[PDB]
């Protein structure tokens, strides 16, 4: 009977590292974590059918479009779960033109099945700042505003996946320089 | 069935204005959705019963049933989908005196299942302002602090239906002297 | 209609004695609601079984075994609340340090099916003192911050089981002596 873990935050919040960060220390520890990343997921079968061209142009297709890639790797990671315990990183919710769309929709919950969510935080300033450092990729550098509107949604959502799964919800704090207290958080989450 | 967009908001926020001017202009557009207040589809429920004269005793009706009414309205219009894209003058959730109450429960809400939900938003002086100019209703005139409260409620409701359905949440805010903003807001929403 | 009221309120702000004034009354006047207390009765559940000493430190074990008391226990009400009406004490979310394991996940709702859903609230600062001046315990006193963080939850938690139950989300304030407002609000509604 395996643990899934999901890894929830806003772009540029920097779920995915402390994540990475937090299975290595673990690795070496015996805790043997997957590494599965939810938007991954569904671009290996993206390009794989012609929907984006690269990673930052799949939340600018339709809502009819992403929505049946998804129930997919829904199962499809549930898999992996009959081989090891997972850490799906994902979101809480998606900003798109349509509004916030669930990262995790219940029939993708149930073929989940987590033991616990995180939503991994921070202001809209350090997040902003954050965005702009990262040559890797393309952030909207949107207002404070939108982020924090945003991360309220994240926590709605976050919530409905702990009463619909019974999934226990964790809020990771995560400051600049203060990242090393998000691992080992994510640590005594994990172990 | 088809396309089908669910629009709340508490009342003075103007959401029913909102939906009325859209589809107006939607109208002239060669495409035709369906203004639908849930509140009077569930009057035609009133009558034909008895039960309360209002529109104001179904708030404050015996509680029991309440449900009865929500539960026909919401299904009624369900057919009325398949045949045309619907879009559904509602609440998320309504302040009746036993608290907040879910405008669209579980059932009614897969009897429906929208593609999009659509949270009409706007400061609690400007709510209370606009009360004082819908002479059409013999209105309430309450404190910003609960209506903020309720708005709180509202999103959580709205949140939690995006996740048991698919359905993308969108907040709209509409301030006053903007209301055009918010009908190109809620239009390319509807395209 | 059997009633089955839920009353929830993070530790230290009074949803017990708010429950216990309100019924007295009650029950010196016709109706003795069945008082009952969600943790005393899975705390029974643990002792029995050696899981647990004190009824304090059942929320320091592990989610799982947590959920298999709470689940037992939600049934033990459940056969409680076919032959009375039954005000219900728990939690909206219980604070664990895997996060905010839920009070009453979708599988619960569905057992007690309760009618009202009703969060205590006041400033974080009214509780901490309230944590202090508590003979009875051996309170953690934590931070403002911590509070109203799973005051927040709480109200999405407790507005998730709206949806889902149908239920009503009844919000009440208890501050300092100011006890009998909120006996007498949550009369108002618990009768
Ligand atoms: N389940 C779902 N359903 C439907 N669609 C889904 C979905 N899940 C995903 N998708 C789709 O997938 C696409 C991809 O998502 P998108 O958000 O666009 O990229 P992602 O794969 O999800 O990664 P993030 O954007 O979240 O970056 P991140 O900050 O979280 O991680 P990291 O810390 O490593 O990022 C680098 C950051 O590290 C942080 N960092 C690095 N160094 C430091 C430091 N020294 N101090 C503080 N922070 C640091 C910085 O903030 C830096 O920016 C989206 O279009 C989305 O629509
Ligand atoms: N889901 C369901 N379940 C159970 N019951 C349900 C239900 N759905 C409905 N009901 C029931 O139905 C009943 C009421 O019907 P319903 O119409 O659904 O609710 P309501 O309380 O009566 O809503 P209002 O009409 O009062 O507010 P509004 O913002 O929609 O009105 P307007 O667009 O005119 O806006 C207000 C005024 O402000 C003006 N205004 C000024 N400036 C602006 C501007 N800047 N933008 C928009 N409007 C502006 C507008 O012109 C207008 O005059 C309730 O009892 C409820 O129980
Ligand atoms: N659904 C669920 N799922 C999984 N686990 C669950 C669960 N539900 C419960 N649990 C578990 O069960 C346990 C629950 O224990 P629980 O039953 O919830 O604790 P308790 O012994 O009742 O005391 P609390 O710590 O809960 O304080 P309270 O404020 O709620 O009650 P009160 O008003 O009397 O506090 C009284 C004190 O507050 C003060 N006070 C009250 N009102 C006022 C006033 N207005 N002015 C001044 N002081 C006041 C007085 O000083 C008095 O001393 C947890 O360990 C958890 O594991």
């Amino acid at each position: 009977k395996n643990k899934v873990v999901v890894v929830t935050g806003v772009p540029g919040v920097g779920g995915t590292t402390v994540t990475q960060k937090a299975m290595d220390i673990l690795s070496e520890e015996g805790l043997n974590y997957k590494m599965v990343n939810f938007g991954s997921a569904m671009f290996d079968v993206a390009n794989e059918e012609g929907l984006a061209s690269d990673r930052d142009q799949m939340r600018k297709l339709d809502p009819e479009t992403q929505k049946r890639i998804q129930k997919m790797a829904g199962r499809k990671i549930a898999e992996m779960a009959k081989e090891s315990p997972v850490a799906v990183d994902t979101h809480s919710t998606v900003k798109t033109p349509k509004g916030y769309l669930p990262g995790l929709p219940a029939w993708v919950l149930t073929e989940l099945n987590p033991d616990i969510v995180i939503v991994v935080e921070t202001d809209g300033d350090e997040i902003l700042m954050r965005r702009l450092s990262d040559e890797s990729r393309k952030r909207d550098l949107e207002t404070t505003a939108s982020i924090e509107e945003h991360q309220f949604m994240n926590r709605a959502a976050a919530m409905s996946y702990g009463v619909l799964t019974g999934a226990t919800v964790k809020i990771v704090k995560n400051k600049n320089g203060l990242v090393d207290n998000a691992v080992e958080e994510l640590m005594s989450v994990l172990r």
